[PDB]
């Protein structure tokens, strides 16, 4: 398995993370708000967000990667993959969330 | 080192991170309140949990895994170890972590 | 690139973090409000911190670790680097954070 990371508008994000659940795409979101300060063309940019943390299949990864950018609002979306270890991971639990991406 | 997470309810979240620190089976552990949205057995769950993210020298990993099995109250507990890279890190914080953590 | 973390205390987490930013020392900053329990010199620290999730190209990691160590106001600061999937990330995300990340 691995996580992967987007953030997103407070109210797009929870719309998102239930609809890449019940597609299928992830087995997992867990969602944290956030503030968010970055650099965009010049300009700091300050803002509130919500933190999509999705677990998804290793083989899944990109389909989540594709969908996320279907329906993300940003021209620019964030999507960042962390890389799990699988071997020290309970393994129950990296089936399980194989088994929920379809 | 490396980092460990758990989702937990939150009536149990708080309590066990203290035990795992109290225990010196992590160093650190810090909590975040999440809401989590998953799927369950053809169904959509949405839950209040409270996500422990955990710091732990890599030998210590094992142990951390076998604890968090005795205690966590779900059926299938998530155990999901993140991969630290050591040498990008800060080395006195890893050290840190490494002395905290007892090893048997 | 790669993504590093760090605790600071609330007084300073967002100075810190919007200091990293105008610095272009890194692209983004993610901040969290968090609970963290942790083992000192034989005693257990329950305290409020502010988690930092920065983005960062790989080559600005080296200049972020010395940055984060003369601001950070711990005595023993955290910095953790987790490694990132670049092959795996969007790749104009990944072009994004190295653009906007200055070395120089």
């Amino acid at each position: 398995m691995k996580i992967a990371l987007t953030n997103l508008p407070p109210e797009h994000g929870e719309r998102i993370a239930r609809l890449l659940v019940e597609e299928h795409i992830v087995a997992c979101v867990n969602l944290y708000p956030v503030h968010s300060i970055y650099s965009w063309k010049g300009e700091v940019c300050s803002e509130a967000e919500v933190t999509l943390m999705m677990k998804v299949s290793t083989q899944g990864i990109e389909r989540l990667k594709q969908r996320i950018c279907e329906l993300h609002p940003y021209e620019l979306p964030e999507f960042v993959v962390i890389e799990v270890d699988n071997n020290a991971s309970l393994r129950e639990y990296i089936d399980f969330v194989k088994g929920e991406t379809h």
